[PDB]
DNA sequence: CCGACATCGCATCAGC
DNA sequence: GCTGATGCGG
DNA sequence: GTCGG
């Protein structure tokens, strides 16, 4: 991709514009609007000249293309200026890169004058136990997890989970999966033989158990019979800094839906997009859980059996593509 | 013009 | 107390 | 905010 040098500074006020409308205003789709655009924008190998040129590419549209104009002429934008001094949008702003504050939240603690990370800690009573640990690890959780770490990860996570049932099948799924140099987090699907969509309620709270019992799970955000959400660490060596603590989460999958779950899962976002186009095209609706046949009149049926994620590209008549070639 | 922009598990709130 | 809505995250 | 039926 092209040297952020190119159009960063366009991109980088798209995104705080995106912010904003998520964080302050609470348009969500305002707020994937303003991103579409900086990815379109990011990717685009040339440095734009005006908003006209850019305005070309799709999801860029008139009023975007204006800012675009304002920053190429003042280096700069008005209304991004003012609301960055705003002292209470900011503050909503800021506060919801707490891991469980969520737009709500962050405007109901500014309204009544909690405003920074040091507000929140003199008001744990006011803090849910979600947003406890987002505090708690505000700063470990914005930093980017090495390939090597989350190597280190999986091994214990593989390890541990046979270790309660040789029979259980995990996968480390994201854009580690697909090779990426780093993550932002860990996303784990788990099945097991006996679990499928017919057919019964702890093979998940026995797993979270023992990572729990080896200390790798720290902290635990959420769990369910079929979900947790979590904080793990990698033990440290003697003298060494200790690892950051990292955002886990660890999914219960029914077997029959297991690989259509790690296909998903495994991305890219562009990728999943363009491959359930082409299983339309083809006569198949594949989402996260299963992958139907399309009738005549669109009436879809039941779901086909994928034991394989290559069983999901063979009904679509594609080639089985590597996940370090799903980069889209 | 004006609706879509994904959908759902879990924690917690709001209403009965 | 139970049931549905909301907030949040992914 | 952008797209498109
Ligand atoms: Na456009
Ligand atoms: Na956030
Ligand atoms: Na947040
Ligand atoms: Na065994």
């Amino acid at each position: 991709a092209p040297q952020e040098t190119l159009n960063g500074g366009i991109t980088d006020m798209l995104t705080e514009l995106a912010n904003f409308e998520k964080n302050v205003s609470q348009a969500i789709h305002k707020y994937n609007a303003y991103r579409k655009a900086a990815s379109v924008i990011a990717k685009y190998p040339h440095k734009i000249k005006s908003g006209a040129e850019a305005k070309k590419l799709p999801g860029v549209g008139t009023k975007i293309a204006e800012k675009i104009d304002e920053f190429l002429a003042t280096g700069k934008l008005r209304k991004l200026e003012k609301i960055r001094q705003d002292d209470t949008s900011s503050s909503i702003n800021f506060l919801t890169r707490v891991s469980g504050i969520g737009p709500s939240a962050a405007r109901k603690f500014v309204d009544e004058g909690i405003k920074t990370l040091e507000d929140l800690r003199k008001n744990e009573d006011k803090l849910n136990h979600h947003q406890r640990i987002g505090l708690k690890y505000f700063g470990d959780f914005e930093k980017r997890i090495p390939r090597e770490e989350m190597l280190q990860m999986q091994d214990i996570v593989l390890n541990e989970v046979k270790k309660v049932d040789s029979e259980y099948i995990a996968t480390v799924c994201g854009s580690f999966r697909r090779g990426a140099e780093s993550s932002g987090d860990m996303d784990v699907l788990l099945t097991h033989p006996s679990f499928t969509s017919e057919s019964t309620p702890k093979l998940l709270h026995q797993v979270v158990e023992q990572l729990q019992k080896v200390h790798f799970i720290t902290d635990t955000l959420s769990k369910g019979e079929t979900k947790f959400m979590g904080v793990c660490q990698l033990p440290s060596k003697n003298d060494e800094k200790e690892y950051p603590h990292r955002r886990i989460d660890i999914r219960l999958i029914p077997k029959d839906q297991y690989y259509c779950g790690v296909l998903y899962f495994t991305g890219s976002d562009i990728f999943n997009k363009n491959m359930r186009a082409h299983a339309l095209e083809k006569g198949f609706t594949i989402n996260e859980y299963t992958i139907r046949p399309l009738g005549v009149t669109g009436v879809a049926g039941e779901p086909l059996p994928v034991d394989s994620e290559k069983d999901i590209f063979d009904y679509i008549q594609w080639k089985y593509r590597e996940p370090k070639d799903r980069s889209e």
